[PDB]
This record gives C-alpha cells, sequence and structure tokens, in this order.
DNA sequence: GTACCTACGGCTTATGATTCTTCTCGCTTCCGGCGGCATCGGGATGCCCGCGTTGCAGGCCA
C-alpha cells in the first residue's frame, strides 16, 4: 500500500538482469556504507549458467 | 528569469606535535703501551744414509 492506503506497489520486480551486479549503487546508511563495481552482463551470465 | 547551506559515510591531502633514533661532546682513569734485563727455547751448521725427488715408459682418464 502507498502512504495513505489508496493504491498498491509491488514489492519486487520479476526482473531477468541482476542489475545490482551488473551498475549497481552506491548508498551510505546511517551507520553503514556500500559501493558496488559496475560489471559485463556477458560474463555474469556466463557465470550464472 | 537567475544559486546558496548542511547531514548521512569512506579515502586522500596539508600541517603541527611527539617520541624514537642518531650525531656529537665530556674529561678522566684504567687498561694498555713501551724501555730494559736475565732467561729459555730455537735456528744452522757438521754428517750420513735412506727416503724423497725425478727420468722414462706404461696404462688409464676427460
Amino acid at each position: 500500500d502507498n502512504y495513505d492506503g489508496t493504491e498498491k506497489i509491488p514489492d519486487v520486480m520479476p526482473t531477468k538482469i541482476p542489475n545490482l551486479l551488473v551498475n549497481g549503487s552506491s548508498g551510505i546508511a546511517v551507520g553503514m556504507a556500500t559501493n558496488i563495481p559496475p560489471h559485463n552482463l556477458t560474463e555474469v551470465i556466463n557465470g550464472c549458467l
């Protein structure tokens, strides 16, 4: 549900590509932080296979 | 239409403070350095013969 309980939001997306490993992100929490380099799609598919 | 502040977190870059390490001085005293004498073990020479050295040829090695 949305902020006022009037709409619906999908929890996760039915994706086919691991965008976390392909592009990544760089965010910082209140006490934590993360940083992930991008990668190549073909080698990720090869590793998954 | 046209810019100006910090919060949340991680790696660097610039500068001062601190302790570790090393450079340098301190005169003195004790360990050593040095001159002299009696001494005690040593070198060279006399001599001989037997072992060390060497010439020649044979078989073996790199």
